[PDB]
């Protein structure tokens, strides 16, 4: 195999608001022969050319001859876009040196077609909206207004619609991830096993996954039982040791998590109902005749979890694990606990703050044992309405708060909110005794989608553990996968502008994604359906944002150099210092946030070995190869601080700063931003 | 597994224990499990064999 031609061009990166970025092409001959080539490039109107080489053509090389060719450009929009470029050889041209065949083969003139990507100016984020229509047999229509444009920033605010009750799920390429034994801290021993339970229903209910592993799996928990049989108390209790603290309760998210799958995992090796029926004596035991009883909790647990530690959650916990046993008391006592429930209840109806994480996964799995959980049916649409999400995920950012207290989404609790969430409202989903066709369903659906989309097996996912949990969404719809679905639905998209597209889903249409934008400035989505059965209809306005916000309490302290570049060898080297820590650190959830990107076209390679070499008393050694995360350690403030270097691949450039910044601490404030940008320009 | 044991040393015994379940700590969930044992053997109308 061989060519006497080929490109090298300037793959030019998620680039900045200026596009007046650097662009070359360079052709290079292999063959011992001269040949002239002209060059040209197809353009449109969608950018705004500028001709560098607007008088002169590169016009001619030879072997192994070396030529830059660039122009200048600075375009309107914003997006994936492809330039065509065209490079072609005449005859008939003996003049650049003595003399030119120019008669290649099939392949004549050299073309390429490159799409580079650019970053709108400002922060990325949206704000959707969750609305549901589903009339019996009838017709039933409601309003979206979507409008919070505070500090706008021009040309970014645009939105879509979708609705889905997919099928075809791809395939298994994500369901691959290992870890072992922590050879750092025993700790993580809690959040090793907490997953590794569940992999027990996943081996032949995916159909898709690879169940060589999840047996591999069950090999490891063959010893995960017995550590278990060692983290137990003698009075039933757990713990991440054991006993020799005796008056005292312990968390119940693994337990009760767990003790499910001991009753299904008796079969293997021997697990006697005894271990299960004196946890349940110790659940039986604290319960008082009349009283709620108190719980203090450890919050900012690293080893347990991250959390709220309200003991009524706590108080439902327990009561979970016992609508398992089939004791027919035991459910007047989880009566009792969906009385205090009934309290955090009707502070959720009140729609400020139950911590958004607990509630949602006990409410549906509480009465989707008995079915009559159509009340449940109904909660459920609430918890899917408190979600600020992409199509498939959340990504970041609440609305416009002008209230103080919220419960949880942008919370330290940093494993991008998607997962963790998601995970719990598919297990709220299709836990239905009936048939869950209805909105449940479609949702479940929405949510496998980005699922099967993961096609990486890698595990240096944004979070570390939560790849594990991301697994029960595909594996749990593996049965979910047959149903009967498809109605009459006719749905209508109208605003203000005389506009009305119509839509129609069936059980063909069933997994089929209806994608239609508007870019109007006014915001409203009046919808209106027909048909039979429950479905769910998403939205989603992807806006920019920050093109130049004021100071905040939060001290991102970031140095980039000593004062400006000023020296012809600078601009290319310069290290830069970030130290960071906002003292509210109280008691939330383990140090998860962090975000650190590079500016358009400068690339990091000793920074990575100063993230390799950093450790803070305790430590992951976690990468993104574009980030660093050296942040999981106990609640302290006090910063520490840094300093890392890039190597200059854009050699031009126009004026704004990329920034880089995720931020986190506490509901009641402002969510405290700092920044400073790079000065050398 | 699947048989039962001599009761006259465990009936003789599980009140000791919890008598004696003060200077050294004996969980009462060995006393339960012990019971549900004893529980479990019980047909719904028989006298077991
Ligand atoms: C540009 O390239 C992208 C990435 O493959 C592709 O999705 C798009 O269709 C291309 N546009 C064309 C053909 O100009
Ligand atoms: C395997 O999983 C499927 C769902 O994917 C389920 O219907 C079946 O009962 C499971 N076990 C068998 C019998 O294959
Ligand atoms: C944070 O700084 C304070 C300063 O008084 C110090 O007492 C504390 O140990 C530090 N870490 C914690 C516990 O937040």
């Amino acid at each position: 195999a061989f060519q006497p031609f080929f490109v090298e061009l300037t793959m030019p990166y998620s680039v900045i608001r200026g596009e007046a970025f650097t662009l070359k092409a360079t052709v290079l001959n292999y063959l011992p022969k001269c040949i002239r080539v002209s060059v040209q490039l197809e353009a449109s109107p969608a950018f705004l050319a500028v001709p560098v080489e607007k008088e002169q053509a590169p016009h001619c090389i030879c072997a192994n001859g070396r030529q830059t060719v660039s122009w200048a450009v600075t375009p309107k929009s914003l997006g994936n876009v492809n330039f065509t470029v065209s490079a072609e050889a005449l005859e008939s041209q003996e003049l650049c040196g003595t003399e030119v065949p120019s008669v290649p083969e099939h392949g004549r003139k050299d073309t390429v077609i490159k799409p580079l990507l650019v970053e709108p100016e400002g922060l990325e984020k949206e704000t959707t909206f969750n609305s549901l229509l589903c009339p019996s047999g009838g017709e039933v229509s409601e309003e979206l207004s979507l409008k919070l444009p505070p500090n706008v920033v021009e040309e970014s605010a645009r939105a879509s619609v979708s609705v889905l009750g997919d099928i075809l799920g791809s395939a298994m390429q994500n369901t691959q991830n290992l870890l072992q034994m922590p050879y750092g801290c025993g700790e993580q021993n809690m959040v090793l096993f907490a997953p590794n339970i569940y992999v027990l229903d996943y081996l032949n209910e995916t159909q898709q996954l690879t169940p060589e592993i999840k047996s591999k799996a069950i090999g490891y928990l063959n010893t995960g039982y017995q550590r278990q049989l060692n983290y137990k108390h003698y009075d039933g209790s757990y713990s991440t040791f054991g006993e020799r603290y005796g008056r005292n309760q312990g968390n119940t998210w693994l337990t009760a998590f767990v003790l499910k799958t001991f009753a299904q995992a008796r079969a293997y090796i021997f697990i006697d109902e005894a271990h299960i029926t004196q946890a349940l004596i110790w659940l039986s035991q604290r319960q008082k005749d009349n009283g709620c009883f108190r719980s203090s909790g450890s919050l900012l647990n690293n080893a347990i979890k991250g959390g709220v530690e309200d003991e009524v959650t706590l108080s439902a916990y327990i009561t979970i694990a016992l609508l398992e046993i089939p004791l027919t008391v035991t459910h007047p006592v989880v009566r009792n606990a969906l009385f205090c429930l009934e309290s955090a209840w009707k502070t959720a109806q009140e729609g400020d703050h139950g911590s958004h994480v607990y509630t949602k996964a006990l409410l549906a799995y509480a009465f989707a044992l008995a079915g009559n959980q159509d009340k449940r049916k109904e909660v459920l649409k609430s918890l899917n309405e408190e979600a600020v999400k992409k199509d498939n995920s959340v990504h970041w950012e609440r609305p416009q708060k002008p209230k103080a207290p919220v419960g949880h989404f942008y919370e330290p609790q940093a494993p991008s909110a998607e997962v963790e969430m998601t995970s719990y409202v598919l297990l709220a989903y299709l836990t239905a005794q009936p048939a869950p066709t209805s909105e449940d369903l479609t949702s479940a659906t929405n949510i496998v989608k980005w699922i099967t989309k993961q096609q990486n097996a890698q595990g240096g996912f944004s979070s570390t553990q939560d790849t594990v949990v991301a697994l029960h969404a595909l594996s749990k719809y593996g049965a979910a996968t047959f149903t009967r679905t498809g109605k009459a639905a006719q749905v209508t998209i109208q605003s203000s502008g005389t506009f009305s597209s119509k839509f129609q889903v069936d059980n063909n249409n069933r997994l089929l994604l209806q994608q239609v934008s508007l870019p109007e400035l006014p915001g409203e989505y009046s919808m209106k359906v027909t048909g039979e059965g429950c479905v769910y209809l998403q939205t989603s306005l992807k806006y920019n944002i920050l093109p130049e916000k004021e100071e905040f309490p939060f001290a991102l302290g970031v140095q980039t150099l000593p004062q400006t570049c000023d020296e012809p060898k600078a601009h290319t080297s310069f290290q830069i210092s970030l130290s960071v820590s906002y003292t509210g650190s109280r008691s939330a959830s383990n140090m998860a946030i962090v975000d650190v990107k590079m500016v358009s076209g400068f690339i990091p390679l000793k920074p990575t070995v100063k993230m390799l070499e950093r450790s803070n008393h305790v430590s992951r050694t976690e990468v993104s190869s574009n980030h660093v995360l050296i942040y999981l350690d106990k609640v302290s403030n006090q910063t520490l601080s840094l300093f890392f270097t890039v190597l200059q691949d854009v050699p031009v450039r126009d004026l704004k700063p990329a920034i880089v910044k995720v931020y986190d601490y506490y509901e009641t404030d402002e969510f405290a931003i700092a920044e400073y940008n790079a000065p050398c320009s």
